[PDB]
């Protein structure tokens, strides 16, 4: 039993209000060290098809904890492989789990995590991401974005209807003129959809910077396709969900973008996928799911720490009504600043 022996894990269901989208159901996951050092993750199953849940993630890391239960902290690298090897379908309890591991090591020494990560900035500039409506109320929420002193924006489009599309693009652009425009398609395109989507975009001057996704993750020639001939940054999300998915990015010309969530691959996996990227001269973007300021500013301290990162897109903290946290990110517009705070600075109110 020294300093850096995990004695405690527990995992607790987390269900945060949400502006507009009803509850982001996630889970708070707390390592303690002997030495009475707490480290925080947090989990957040999207359950989308194919995908995990709550109550699925909460009984994932109570299984894995027997497997954390007496071991060294310290040994953060191996722990986050044999989590991985014995629950590798559970991706948000490992995330989790290894956010709260990182972030115990670090605080134990105090040191930032984003120090520990590379030390290259305090600062990101995230977008923020319009909900839905029509082409009038988008056209608002372009304009309500801008007035909070965000930089650029981020549009979900469906990708079903070019003509649509295109339509809500114009109102956004007209109402926030000097917007870099990332647009999220959410595998709803095909090829010629996107292309043309593309064309129309070049044609008109409308100043989208990133085609997020805009092809299912199976149709790997077709993402190719687009990312070689549509003139546009194309981001891999659901096509890039690990270091073998990254490989593959990188060695077709899949996409020219990687959007990172820690979420969907754990840290460790997320890391790996970083280094690729940048030796494959990818750029980096960095997301989440539906996060509270806990997940999103341990990834806000990796973007940060390690560098290199183009699109910074962590705003889900400004749709949540309310929460159990204080420190973080501190946010001011659209900029994220970082602080000379050890770990990643979230912590749990008190009284
Ligand atoms: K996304």
């Amino acid at each position: 039993s020294l300093p850096t022996t995990i004695q405690a894990i527990s995992a607790e269901a987390i269900n945060l209000p949400l502006t507009e989208p009803a509850v982001a159901a996630n889970v708070l996951v707390k390592v303690q060290l002997a030495d009475g050092t707490l480290g925080l993750g947090e989990a957040a199953p999207f359950p989308a098809v194919s995908g995990e849940t709550q109550t699925g993630t909460s009984a994932a890391i109570e299984r894995l904890q027997s497997h954390l239960l007496g071991a060294d902290v310290r040994g953060w690298r191996k722990l986050a492989a044999m989590l991985d090897h014995a629950e590798h379908e559970a991706a948000a309890a490992r995330c989790g789990l290894e956010m709260a591991m990182l972030d115990a090591l670090t605080r134990h020494y105090h040191m930032p995590l984003h120090v520990f990560f590379g030390g290259v900035s305090k600062q990101l500039e995230t977008d923020m991401t319009i909900t839905a409506g029509d082409e009038v109320h988008a056209a608002a929420s372009a304009k309500a974005i801008l007035a909070r002193g965000i930089k650029s924006i981020k549009v979900k489009t469906a990708g079903v209807d070019v003509a649509y599309d295109l339509a809500r693009l114009r109102a956004i652009h007209q109402a926030a003129p000097t917007a870099p425009l990332i647009v999220d398609g959410n595998c709803g395109y095909d090829v010629e959809r996107a292309l043309a989507f593309c064309a129309a975009c070049k044609a008109e001057s409308i100043p989208m910077v990133l085609f997020e996704q805009p092809l299912p993750r199976e149709d790997w020639a077709g993402m190719a396709q687009v990312t070689a001939q549509s003139g546009f940054a194309v981001a891999a999300d659901e096509s890039a969900r690990s270091a073998h998915d990254v490989l593959r990015i990188a060695r077709e010309g899949t996409a020219s973008v990687i959007n990172i969530k820690l979420m969907k691959a754990g840290v460790a996996e997320g890391l790996k996928m970083i280094a690729i990227a940048q030796a494959a001269g990818l750029g980096l973007m960095i997301g989440g799911m539906v996060e509270s300021i806990l997940a999103m500013s341990f990834s806000a301290n990796l973007a940060a720490g390690n560098g290199g990162f183009d699109f910074i897109d962590l705003d889900t903290p400004l749709f949540i009504a309310e929460h159990p946290f204080i420190g973080g990110f501190a946010q001011t517009g659209g900029t994220l600043q970082l602080a000379d705070v050890a770990g990643h600075g979230v912590n749990l109110e008190g009284h």
